[PDB]
């Protein structure tokens, strides 16, 4: 089915936002288990997954509208070198793919394209929950110390 | 039957209790789950639930006794800031619960309504069992420190 | 995740409104059970734990989006002393409820809330559900008389 | 194999007659489920499948016997608006469909199309069991009154 | 172990009380047995039942406290002739068991024989719940009438 | 509840689309299903009970909101001749619904009937797919050759 | 463990031919997925997962040989528009890996980090496994010609 084209634009531009975190989180999910954070390397992995999932959405979606997946431009990774670091990066990622996301559905829903846009607020919401996450995981590093945290991180 | 009104006050005044209760619990555990601490989470919705059933037991009597329950007044929930205030705000009100319990157990057994005691007595023994959970958590805080408990709440 | 302002405030004006429905159900329930309509206390008992799993999902949701849910106000109940005013009432409540959801949901979308709007859609349509099956009990006591009605709702 | 054409036109007008049953049933059958009616929308919604069987019993057959199912026609519905009168219009309905079945299986004998005589008798075999139900129905209407009727459909 | 004589007196009364609603409800169940009403057979069979069980822990703590069961004396039945006179019997019955009840078990409180006590409180529990049931079920006969009410005691 | 009128005329429009739907479908199945192409009869059939499934939906809303769900009116069934004829006649019949779909959700926001539109969407979902699977279909035609294709159809 | 250095650069050069792969290989799955060509989506998808392996594996030996994985710069992607074309060039890139592969292996058995090159070796195995299968289906395309291909990978 032709699709509209913008859709498509934003549906790639969405797409390109899975692939950097999808890359940022598994790197950080193996520099967590190298580290021996066991935890950490559980929950980034499967944040990864959900990542991959979501871009295989908009991969068959934009197929589907007729449109070109463009899975060779990837925007910036931001890694950092220690624990906290690495969460805020992610955090701040998925803080800007929300902002795209809202974006994108609103513009869905004015050119009629409902079905892209139920498939945006099912991501959006996993975006969400991926953020209550990270902004969780960061306050407690405060109310708990680095040392009490990273401790807690060695057994899954 | 048609009860005695002064224990059907007192049936109502401490399913007033309960309400207040209920909800205060539930709003901490929701509070404590939100900030990670899954701990803390699970037991105060089970002491929520527990309320839930005690007020239940309240309604049921008082409607045998062919009074009014009153659903509508709801006293002072007291919510606080912190996990230290908001343990220490449900323990003042469980004794505060205790202390009305104490009195209304008290006159049933002197107008006789050894039912409705009975089913006071079984609440309190369940209240004194919240108040002791209570009790331990504020002096593992002082004995272990707020960061390792804090630590000690992340898993279930 | 900090939400918008007024979308807190829609949140918890609609957990006000569950929270009368969780007692006006409540007592109801219990009001059946007493007077031995059995299937009746069955049906508003389940209406309750529906009612209240959606307070439960304003205060998550409240909490995620970093503003304080409010359990601490509770709008009027109207109880009603015969199967008919209780069911009526319930009607009523369930309607203005719905009234207050419909609102909401359209300022959701407008701010972009997307995840708020999906949770209030359903919640809706739980709604919507209670509304038909309130309308057709209804409907029920005037096409096969009160005598009648009342003897359905003996066995569960 | 090539059928007699008048065959065809018998079983495309029995076909016709399974259509509108099909539709009428369906409604029906969810206007008495709207209403509470469970015990009344599981019966007409069976005969509504049973309808449907019988219409693609006549469809392979004429497809068989190489004619043009005819799907496009749909003859008067008559819907009724409170349960007699639409079991009656149910009624009427079956009478008119045996009607014709009787005229097609004199005729399919004549011309030795035995197979499709004997797919027209099964099928005739089903309507006069749902004329035998519509029948029964009817006069418990009377029998018992509508009031106890209509409470004896409430539970299926 | 030797008891006080009064509380063995207050024992032997109630043991009493028992002996007589045994009979009772044992009788009135096979009327309404008989009478085809196999709902109303079932459960005062099982509250025959229920004051034999009464009658038992009577007779065995008599028997411990060293007096002599007395299962001589059989106050009046008042059996009536028709279902609600008979319902409403047991219901004077019950009434009139508790208020012995209440009596023994303050008497039971103040020469310290607390396991007779706490024996009589669970009795006047079940008491209490019989009573319930009763003026239900009286309740349910004008709610309904009595030909509503009577069709529903034929099926178990 | 009563729903808004034009909401209402639009699900009975959608209904009229899925009514043609269920025939066309269920048509074009059989005739696959006597010409041995077993796979695109089990296909099709399954496609038929979709647009059922669909009807069903829309018949229980219009019911809900308290309109008349019209199954009177059949719009033009376009039956075809030849497989791509009739897959190619299936997929404009998609498209024009998925073009009365998306009007009718538009509409539905704008008079918040959000739980409309909600069933609206899913169904618009379920198009969606249907309209990929004859696109796709039509397309393996021309990539593999009519013979091929028609091989490729003998077996489920 | 400090690595050498040069082998990290080899392992980090390596890791960026299997994400070109990794992204590659799951369009074209997709892309075979859309058109309907079943069996080649299940096998490329399966080529992409074995990729993502082979990406793993070197991520964490660079890490664990204390470098820094890049997952910042992607090659070319190739993608091509019909089936000969994007097997081809998955062909070419597996060709080009292998290549770096060999050049590799041979260097770190000249450092002696012997466990760098056991692992290289299990993965060239893999690939020189991906080649011959789209060596052998590009020669059952020229064999068995076009339109049969196809139809051969309608079914998984
Ligand atoms: C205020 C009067 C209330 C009463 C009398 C009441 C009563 C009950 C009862 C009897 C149960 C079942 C307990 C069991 O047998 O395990 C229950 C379950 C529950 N209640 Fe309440 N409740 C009240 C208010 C609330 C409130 C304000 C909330 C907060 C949202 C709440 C949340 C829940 C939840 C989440 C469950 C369990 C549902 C599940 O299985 O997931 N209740 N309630
Ligand atoms: C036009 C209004 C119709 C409605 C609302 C309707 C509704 C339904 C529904 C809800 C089902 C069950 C779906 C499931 O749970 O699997 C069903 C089954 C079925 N329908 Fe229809 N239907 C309609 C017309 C037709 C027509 C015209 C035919 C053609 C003969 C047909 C053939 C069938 C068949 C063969 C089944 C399967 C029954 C079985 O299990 O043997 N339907 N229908
Ligand atoms: C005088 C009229 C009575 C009648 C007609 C009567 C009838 C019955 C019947 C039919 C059973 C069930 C038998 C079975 O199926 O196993 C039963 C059980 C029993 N009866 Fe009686 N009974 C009478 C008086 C009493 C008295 C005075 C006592 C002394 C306490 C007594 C003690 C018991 C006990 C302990 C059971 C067993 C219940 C259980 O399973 O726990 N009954 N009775
Ligand atoms: C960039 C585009 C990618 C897409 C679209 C994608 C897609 C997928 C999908 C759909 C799955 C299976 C999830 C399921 O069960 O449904 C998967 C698995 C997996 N992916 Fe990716 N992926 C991508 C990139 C990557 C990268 C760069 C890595 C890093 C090495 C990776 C690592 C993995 C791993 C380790 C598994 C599971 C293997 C196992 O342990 O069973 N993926 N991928
Ligand atoms: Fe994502
Ligand atoms: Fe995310
Ligand atoms: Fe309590
Ligand atoms: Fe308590
Ligand atoms: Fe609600
Ligand atoms: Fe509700
Ligand atoms: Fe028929
Ligand atoms: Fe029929
Ligand atoms: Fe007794
Ligand atoms: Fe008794
Ligand atoms: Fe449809
Ligand atoms: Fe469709
Ligand atoms: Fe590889
Ligand atoms: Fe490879």
């Amino acid at each position: 089915m032709k699709g509209d084209t913008k859709v498509i634009n934003y549906l790639n531009k969405l797409l390109g936002n899975e692939l950097v975190a999808i890359n940022q989180y598994f790197l950080h999910a193996r520099m967590f288990k190298n580290w021996g954070l066991k935890r950490l390397n559980d929950v980034e992995y499967h944040e990864s997954i959900d990542e991959m999932k979501h871009a295989d959405r908009y991969i068959e979606r934009i197929l589907f509208l007729e449109g070109l997946p463009n899975l060779q431009d990837l925007g910036k990774l931001n890694i950092g070198e220690d624990v906290e670091e690495m969460l805020r990066s992610d955090l701040a990622l998925e803080l800007d793919g929300a902002k795209n996301l809202r974006e994108a559905i609103g513009y869905a829903d004015s050119v009629h394209d409902y079905v892209s846009r139920d498939m945006m607020i099912e991501i959006l919401r996993d975006e969400e929950g991926h953020i209550d996450w990270l902004e969780t995981e960061l306050d407690l590093i405060q109310k708990m110390g680095l040392q009490n945290y990273l401790q807690a991180q060695i057994r899954e």
